[PDB]
């Protein structure tokens, strides 16, 4: 038993990483096969940043002008080109290390794991969701543009996230490996911002079961709710709506509890409503939200990854 | 910025980890060199965990008792050893993913990496400390014993810890890597129990300067506090005591936020006799205590592991 906040191991996705240089701009790169993805941003100055045609940029650039270090071992670049807001290194060796992979895009409301990196090399992993608004609460420094986020199925990778800038509440920006954007945030100053936030209702669900499971019941009740009335509550608290398929989804973690699905939702609603009156769940005085119902089966039932 | 409970990269001990049988007992092993580590329960029966005598229960094992399986690939085990509470398997072949290690023993309010680990395969990794008493608040299911904590100092992985046991709280008990447990814990069935625990003090107040660092100034006031004073207030809520030490080992935090840590401890004082008044910090609402100074200065500033 127990609950951790809980990232996939990271040493398929650590043999990957790589240091990408052009002029006096360093950051990571990710080496799978004979291709490195980073962020195209590292070919801007300082006034490029300002308003960049990357296309101009681009074709100014030769491949001599990229230097990628695999550890302290030099990738010769043999090609380049620009997809969208990545770009592809070509080098003349396959990186031995590359896992079996996936470029995957997910939804707001679903989780991954970051290995945050430095120079080509990694420093730390944690678990992070993909905000309803298209950001990420994570935890990066200058240097840590190209770090990526991923999960493992088990044995592939599914690359799902690049990290690309920090926005002014502290928040991240990134792509997916194709180099689209995650929201409404481009690859250049301006004075974006990340826009309002909801909570993730279904998530929350989830990790009350997780609660059960191991051993808090307090916020339990005999009162059950309709799914509408439930959502007239969720709305007026920034959660966002549950749906049919959210209650579907849920039903191996209320059929393991014998919580009904809405007996649940009757608890969640006196929590919001009433608070917590100074008790804990799982440790945390909030009600947590970047638990998907798949992490907490995971976690509560013990699956591996070979 | 940002700050999250932030694990080392896994992938040096994910190249270690091995499962371990023994009649109809499967755990996880660490295979270092030519020498499998894993916990002495391993060799018990049922009836044996009632009151073992392991040196008469180990004397009557042989080597062909064990099956160790590296991957899908078995291991010869060629001899075996006990050194207090763990096993030590030799084996015919040297782990060509040996990294290089240390056996070290930490302290209470220390922190440490596991890697969670079920018939050899490493499933998830995430940040522990060792709880003032001798436990550990991990996350853990049926299988996972021998899976093991550590830290990572540039390239030299520091084993700290090995999975034996849960006690009825739903907390973990373990080893050292040389076989001592952590606490007055022993492997056997008894009704042993964790005993009181504390809040580690010198963590929250670096967290605290990692909120400053990261833009949480709420708490913060004009007030200063001498650590007599302070330690009055943090017995009464139990929180242990602060020495010099932890004072001294504070100053960095302190220089770089220009917050006197006697200031900071006045901010605390306030927090434990007010509470948040329904604010968060670092997206907490609770003090939290299992960061230490070095973890946020790690990731306030950027350190890496190669
Ligand atoms: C990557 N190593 C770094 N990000 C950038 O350099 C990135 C790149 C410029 C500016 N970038 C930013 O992340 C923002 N700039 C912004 O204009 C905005 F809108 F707020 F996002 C700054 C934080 C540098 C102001 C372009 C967008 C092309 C990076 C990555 N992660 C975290 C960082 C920090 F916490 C601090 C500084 C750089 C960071
Ligand atoms: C390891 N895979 C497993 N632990 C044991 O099997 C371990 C071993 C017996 C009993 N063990 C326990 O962990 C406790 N037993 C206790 O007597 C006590 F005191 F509470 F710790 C049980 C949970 C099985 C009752 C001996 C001590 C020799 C293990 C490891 N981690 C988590 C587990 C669970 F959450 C549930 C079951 C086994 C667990």
């Amino acid at each position: 038993s127990g609950f951790r906040k809980m990232a996939f191991p990271s040493g398929k996705v650590e043999g990957c990483m790589v240091q990408v240089t052009c002029g006096t701009t360093t950051l990571n790169g990710l080496w799978l096969d004979d291709v490195v993805y980073c962020p195209r941003h590292v070919i801007c100055t300082s006034e490029d940043m300002l308003n960049p045609n990357y296309e101009d940029l681009l074709i100014r650039k030769s491949n001599h002008n990229f230097l990628v270090q695999a550890g302290n071992v030099q990738l010769r670049v043999i090609g380049h080109s620009m997809q969208n807001c990545v770009l592809k290194l070509k080098v003349d060796t396959a990186n031995p290390k590359t896992p079996k992979y996936k470029f995957v895009r997910i939804q707001p409301g679903q989780t991954f794991s970051v290995l945050a990196c430095y120079n080509g090399s990694p420093s730390g992993v944690y678990q992070c969701a993909m905000r309803p608004n298209f950001t990420i609460k994570g935890s990066f420094l200058n240097g840590s543009c190209g770090s990526v986020g991923f999960n493992i199925d088990y044995d592939c990778v599914s690359f799902c996230y690049m990290h690309h800038m920090e926005l002014p509440t502290g928040v991240h920006a990134g792509t997916d490996l194709e180099g689209n954007f995650y929201g409404p945030f481009v690859d250049r100053q301006t004075a974006q911002a990340a826009g309002t936030d909801t909570t993730i209702t279904v998530n929350v669900l989830a990790w009350l079961y997780a609660a059960v499971i191991n051993g808090d019941r307090w916020f339990l009740n005999r009162f059950t709710t309709t799914l509408n009335d439930f959502n007239l509550v969720a709305m007026k608290y920034n959660y966002e709506p549950l749906t049919q398929d959210h209650v579907d989804i849920l039903g191996p973690l209320s059929a393991q509890t014998g919580i009904a699905v809405l007996d649940m939702c009757a608890s969640l609603k006196e929590l919001l409503q009433n608070g917590m009156n100074g008790r804990t769940i799982l440790g945390s005085a909030l009600l947590e939200d970047e638990f998907t119902p798949f992490d907490v089966v995971r976690q509560c039932s013990g699956v591996t990854f070979q």
